[PDB]
């Protein structure tokens, strides 16, 4: 490994071997289907919006999110990078693909898989990712440096369907050495969300932009319709002319074909044919190549960017809306752009480099913190992009253009809902500290949805009855989803009825002035936008108090985020939240001058703290609630209200002595007692030691819960407890010793360390340990 010299890969950066075997690997412990797509995952690539492509950590482009709020999991062989080189003096050279595979459908047989074991590294470090070759028969040695420019408080380039493949190649031997790289796709137009005669009318065609010292030369793959199709559109790879390279291309090889069309160029000499032709094909598949070829003297060292773009306009949802994604806004709509796209990119790609060390500077070389902890920060913001996240630029056939750009992100992909707000409560950290402006527009459209009312009815999955779907002045579930209708019909979630749950009115107030504060307490605009809804959803909740004690009642069924674990009276997690939101209402109440509201709320809260306090202290902890039959269990989310309250700056909602008391109990009890503190914080402790079996939900460890409470334990001086009840959940996900659940994160495991619900929005919390 000379390589690693010639880079720069930090050293938290999450690393595999190429090729490696994982035996340790966790699976769904429900009964019913759940996504397993194994441990064979990625950093993905693409923009917000934009689609984003999973390419595993042994080559393949594996993991494909490019039908917003899908997953499909298969890997397109023909899209790799391969390498030729031949040693000056030497009769042949040799030719390898750069996957640790082979085809399983019969395709490409003349090319060579199976890169081999023990020959290389993936990191990763999101939004970078990176491969060496170190393999005995490659002399020159190799790696590569891939993302996309997801940059924060930057809403453009973000938003980019597009990906660069950085090269650096070192010749660390006594004889000069050819070389060449090789980057071939698929024309995947098609591939998604066509019936019928899949690559019909597909054809590639080769752009040369002789631009005087910018010199590109890049394939696009399209298709001859100009019609406005949800499949229709253009992929772009390509590569940017250096000092020493050559170029060559191939526009059309067969991929439902045996390859050497492509192959017995390639592997001759490292040089394909540089043919062109635009002819669409009919049944087969087709694809292009883009290579490079160079000589390495000893010693040298040569760099060279590659590109890969996807112009695929609009997504269209399973209820049938159509709508243009964020990128549009900079390229067009037309998806015959795909070109542009890779050009800006091949151009300007040092400078996202460059603003992407800019950002993660100041967390990296922060050397008060250990490595596996910037590894899982940086990492777990995957799901950003991956989470299924829709980003408009239009309704399609739209006259009037609108200010906003509509938002959403998957709760995961088995529970297909957008926006799941008592999950975002944990999981949209990373937005507004990053990404403030979206997570203010989806705020409002949470606001707008208050006051909606829609009397037609649902089956509850939980229980058979029936119930309203949406209720004036309830906060919504969710904003729908992917398979209906995102943003136009809420509350997709039937699973319990969400008008009638106990914390998403709550969560919603103090969201609301948590992007107040953790923007800088200037915001008044938002405040008074969302100020009506903030008071309706209040005034909502307060109603539900039936027993007179000033706060909510659980209603002994799963009226609240833990959708099976059912509380019953006033509850730690409900009553907190309610009194910190109440605390919240008070202080917007003060800022927009309202003194009706302020003492109204000042009021509330003083009733139904006290009556918190003396409900459920019990001198050590907070009781699970008052009148379940597990009333006494020790919740690891006990005090989530204080949690929150302790980020807007709102003060002691309890007692200082009594938060001390609890949070050291529930490390001592949900940490330490759950497998020696390894895995994180399980739910539901009984006081005598041994896990709650009310429900399976006290029984698992929910990563996003448990992230959020190591920064509650952070910010009141827990710093060991904090970072030990942390480093379980990096240690599951992340380490040869754990499940291997990286870049899908799920909500939850048991003690066996088998999960529930992969590629989950929860973990997003961690970047709660980062606030200010
Ligand atoms: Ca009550
Ligand atoms: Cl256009
Ligand atoms: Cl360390």
């Amino acid at each position: 490994d000379k390589i690693s010299h010639k880079i720069d890969i930090p050293d938290s950066a999450w690393t595999i071997g190429i090729g490696e075997k994982f035996k340790n690997a966790g699976h769904p412990n429900v009964k019913y289907p759940m996504i397993d797509d194994s441990y064979v995952q990625g950093a993905p690539l693409g923009g917000f919006g934009a689609g984003t492509i999973g390419r595993t950590y042994n080559g393949g482009f594996s993991r494909w999110h490019l039908e917003i709020g899908k997953n499909k999991y298969t890997t397109v062989y023909a899209n790799q990078f391969s390498v030729f080189q031949k040693v000056e003096g030497n009769k042949d050279g040799v030719a390898q693909v750069l996957y640790a595979g082979e085809p399983e459908n019969g395709y490409l047989s003349s090319w060579k898989w199976d890169y081999p074991k023990e020959s290389g590294m993936y990191y990763a470090l999101y939004p970078n990712s990176w491969y060496t070759y170190t393999n005995k028969d490659l002399p020159v040695q190799l790696a590569v440096k891939q993302f996309s420019p997801i940059i924060p408080y930057n809403y453009k380039e973000t938003s980019y369907p597009v990906a660069v493949f950085k090269w650096t190649a070192y010749n660390p031997t006594n004889k000069n050495v050819d070389v060449s790289i090789m980057f071939t796709w698929q024309n995947m137009i098609g591939f998604f969300g066509k019936q019928v005669n899949v690559n019909s009318g597909n054809f590639n065609k080769i752009i040369k932009d002789k631009s005087k010292d910018s010199e590109i030369v890049a394939a696009v793959m399209g298709n001859i319709s100009n019609d406005n199709e949800e499949w229709n559109g253009e992929y772009s790879i390509g590569v940017k002319k250096v000092p020493g390279v050559d170029i060559s291309y191939k526009a059309k090889f067969v991929t439902t074909g045996d390859g050497s069309d492509l192959w017995h160029e390639f592997s001759k000499n490292g040089i394909l044919d540089n043919k062109d032709d635009e002819t669409p094909t009919k049944q087969d598949g087709i694809g292009s190549a883009i290579a490079v070829n160079f000589k390495l003297q000893p010693g040298q060292t040569i760099e060279v960017p590659f590109a890969l773009s996807w112009d695929l306009p609009i997504m269209k949802f399973g209820g049938g809306d159509k709508w243009y994604k964020m990128y549009t806004k900079y390229f067009g709509k037309n998806g015959k752009n795909s070109f542009a796209i890779l050009k800006e990119a091949l151009n300007n790609y040092q400078k996202w480099e460059k603003m992407i060390d800019d950002w993660q500077k100041p967390i990296l070389s922060n050397k008060s913190k250990p490595d596996w902890y910037k590894t899982a920060l940086f990492n777990e913001l995957y799901y950003l992009a991956d989470g299924g996240t829709a980003w408009e630029n239009g309704k399609v056939g739209e006259k009037d253009k609108r200010t906003n750009n509509m938002f959403g992100l998957l709760e995961c992909f088995d529970y297909n809902y957008y926006e799941t707000l008592d999950v975002r409560f944990y999981g949209s950290f990373p937005l507004v500290m990053l990404w403030p402006d979206i997570e203010k527009q989806v705020m409002r459209q949470f606001a707008d949805t208050i006051n909606v009312q829609d009397s037609s009815e649902f089956k509850v999955g939980s229980n058979g009855a029936m119930a309203v779907k949406k209720v004036q002045g309830m906060i919504p579930h969710d904003l729908g989803s992917s398979y209906a209708l995102p943003w136009i019909k809420i509350n997709a979630y039937d699973w319990q009825n969400p008008n009638i749950w106990k914390d998403l009115n709550s969560k919603y107030v103090l969201l609301v002035y948590r992007d107040y504060v953790l923007t800088g307490k200037t915001d008044k605009e938002f405040l008074k936008y969302t100020w009506k809804s903030v008071k309706t959803a209040l005034d909502k909740l307060k109603e539900m108090d039936k027993d007179n004690d000033g706060i909510p009642d659980n209603e002994g069924i799963p009226d609240q985020t833990y959708d099976t674990w059912s509380m019953k009276g006033t509850s730690a997690y409900c009553g907190s939240l309610w009194l910190a939101a109440l605390k919240a209402a008070q202080e917007i109440g003060k800022v927009l001058k309202d003194n009706e509201a302020y003492i109204k709320y000042n009021e509330w809260y003083k009733i139904a703290q006290q009556n918190f306090e003396k409900e459920l202290w019990n001198g050590e902890y907070y009781n699970f609630d008052t009148e379940s039959d597990h009333k006494d269990s020790i919740m690891a989310d006990q005090l989530a209200g204080q949690w929150y309250a302790d980020i807007l700056r709102l003060g002691d909602i309890l007692p200082k002595d009594h938060v001390q008391k609890a949070l050291k109990k529930i490390y001592e009890f949900n940490v330490m007692k759950f497998e020696n503190g390894k895995m994180g914080a399980v739910n539901g402790m009984r006081p005598d030691g041994i896990v709650d079996e009310s429900d399976i939900q006290a029984q698992e460890v929910w990563t996003g819960v448990t992230y959020a409470l190591a920064s509650f334990m952070k910010y009141r001086g827990m710093t060991e407890e904090a970072y030990n009840t942390a480093y379980g959940v990096y240690k599951m996900t992340y380490d040869k010793s754990g499940k291997g659940y990286w870049f899908r994160t799920p909500e939850a495991w048991t003690k066996d360390g088998n999960y529930r619900a992969s590629m989950y929005m929860r973990p997003l919390s961690i970047w709660s340990m980062e606030v200010n």
